[PDB]
């Protein structure tokens, strides 16, 4: 198609802005990475999430997918509002009311996956996304793990060093408890204005053996959700309860004010509508300088003859 700009450029994939007559966002994964022994799982996994997550309001939905021999292309809806990381620098710290809006919606998003069996595990201020209306969307279903949820604890050992679950660092079996810990780090940063880790391999040690300091300015309800969400024990941690895990989150005093049936229909009013910039909304969003020009890398024949398109079959075909 016609490719307007490069949005993000991770090692596994490249995110670039496109049009065809609506603006869309495209994540392109080279096929050599995913086509191997027990590697096909990441492309397949993300598709399943995207299929299950596209109906949900908060998790981002996927228009189309196409296949070329050299790469696999994902077309995802363009969100205009902005990422939280830019918001956090525009406003060092956010009120507790703003955090309740965002964090409440995020907990709904994670529960949907938890019910479905998927662990986001890439929860970050950047991975959340804001629409022009002020709601939240979660972006990169890439590190997710799906297909095993009730009575299943599995160790895939993925996380981000700052948002990493303490139980995971230990080498222990990880449930959906990691995702809730990531929430508390998110909530922490927005309300306090700083990472809870006073911010290489030193972080893993701090998280496991250093105390978390709640700002004195923080409301007592806020301290408790942080303490319970950022709790080191997966069994003690809030919302990792096997039976009654969402109600206690939902009935926590910090999130008493919300109406979650009402908020899920986007009925509740966002605290601050994001700034309306050019139809693209490129101004509000961060601008990363890895590759300013969008030129897809020229293919090498020797790889291309090795890739099996049997594995990459049934792409271009998306279920619900
Ligand atoms: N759907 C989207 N709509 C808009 C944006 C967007 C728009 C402008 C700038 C940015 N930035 C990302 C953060 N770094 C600075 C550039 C993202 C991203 C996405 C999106 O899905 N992204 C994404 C990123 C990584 N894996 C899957 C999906």
């Amino acid at each position: 198609f016609d490719l307007l700009r490069v949005i993000g450029r991770g090692s596994y994939a490249k995110v670039l802005l496109v049009r065809l007559d609506r603006i869309y966002a495209m994540k392109v994964v080279k096929k050599e990475l995913v086509n191997d022994d027990e590697d096909i799982d990441w492309v397949q996994t993300e598709k399943h999430v995207f299929e299950q997550a596209s109906n949900h309001p908060f998790l981002v939905g996927l228009h189309s997918c196409f296949q070329t021999e050299s790469r696999l292309f994902f077309v995802i809806e363009y969100v205009n509002g902005g990422d939280l990381m830019f918001h956090m620098q525009r406003q060092r710290k956010l009120p507790e009311e703003h955090a309740r809006f965002y964090s409440a919606e995020i907990s709904l998003a994670l529960n949907y996956l938890h019910e479905r069996g998927i662990i986001y595990r890439d929860l970050k201020l950047d991975n959340v996304l804001l629409d022009s209306e002020g709601h939240i969307k979660l972006t990169d279903y890439g590190m997710c793990k799906e297909g095993l949820r009730p009575g299943d604890t599995t160790s895939t050992f993925c996380g981000t060093p700052n948002y990493i679950a303490p139980e995971i660092l230990r080498g222990e079996d990880y449930g959906f408890s990691v995702d809730w810990w990531a929430l508390g780090v998110l909530m922490f940063e927005m309300m306090a204005g700083r990472s809870p880790f006073d911010i290489e391999d030193y972080l893993f040690q701090v998280i496991l053996e250093k105390q978390i300091r709640i700002p004195r300015s923080l409301s007592v309800k806020a301290a408790s959700v942080l303490k319970s969400f950022l709790n080191k024990d997966p069994k003690e941690r809030l919302g990792c309860h096997p039976q009654t895990g969402f109600a206690d989150i939902q009935g926590h005093p910090f999130f008493r004010n919300v109406d979650w049936d009402m908020m899920e229909q986007k009925q509740v009013v966002p605290p601050f509508k994001p700034n309306i910039s050019g139809e693209f909304g490129l101004d509000n969003f961060d601008s990363q300088f890895t590759n300013e020009p969008v030129q897809l890398t020229p293919d090498d024949d020797d790889i291309v003859r090795k890739i099996d398109q049997s594995e990459f079959e049934g792409f271009e075909y998306i279920n619900p």
